[PDB]
């Protein structure tokens, strides 16, 4: 925790953080960057401070999501970060990484589905309710 060096993202860089027991994506704010491509990020979540300073693997943080993609730009295999409840799947929940599954539209109704990548393994053909709030992953 005390090689500090400089990598992918900086220092109080906002960025979006996974968290590992759960698989769901958190804005965040990198406290400092450390050397172990293979780079530690020292992280603090914007909304969770008694949480402290948590050490990230670099692929469980990237840039922060800013577009969201609209329904009629979805296409099964995208995958995507969209927002989803396990325990409670017609409530609102957390946003996690999901390929689109299935995708189908009656002149009055639109039905979503999902592979949910959560933590330690994949939730196949989940239905998801917020279906406007579909965000595309930023990608260096």
């Amino acid at each position: 925790w005390d090689e500090t060096e400089l990598g992918l993202y900086k220092v109080n860089e906002y960025v979006d953080a996974r968290d590992t027991n759960m698989g769901a994506w958190f804005e965040a704010q990198v406290v400092r960057v450390t050397r172990k491509e293979d780079v530690i990020y020292h992280v603090k979540y914007d909304d969770y401070p008694e949480n402290g300073v948590v050490q990230m693997n670099s692929r469980d943080v990237r840039a922060r999501a800013r577009t969201i993609i609209k329904w009629q730009d979805l296409e099964v295999g995208q995958v995507v970060m969209l927002n989803y409840n396990p325990d409670n799947p017609k409530e609102r929940g957390f946003w996690y990484d999901a390929e689109i599954s299935r995708k189908r539209e009656t002149r009055t109704a639109r039905e979503l589905y999902a592979n949910v990548v959560l933590g330690d393994d994949s939730l196949n053909d989940c239905r998801i309710i917020f279906v406007d709030e579909v965000f595309k992953i930023e990608r260096p």
